């Protein structure tokens, strides 16, 4: 299973979201165009600055990333994300 929980806010604050498949477009499906922290809990996953799978792209393995920059970003800004399909 993949699953991970977006948040508002850093620190899990504000309102959650919790998505289980690949999401080409955050802002269509969620009306959300930052996240400013998540959890993954199952899976990996990559989190991109654009949607459909476009701009700069930051891995995310299963933990707690209380804010952008603890996944390497500049910003807060994303516009798509999905499920790694490395198995190794």
């Amino acid at each position: 299973t993949f699953r991970m929980r977006i948040y508002e806010r850093d620190d899990f604050r504000g309102q959650m979201s919790e998505i289980t498949d690949d999401c080409p477009s955050l802002q269509d499906r969620f009306h959300l165009t930052e996240v400013h922290s998540l959890n993954v809990l199952e899976g990996s996953w990559v989190l991109y600055e654009m949607p459909s799978y476009r701009g700069r792209q930051y891995l995310l393995r299963p933990g707690e990333y209380r804010r952008y920059l603890d996944w390497g970003a500049m910003n807060a800004k994303v516009g798509s994300l999905r499920r790694v399909m490395d198995f190794y």
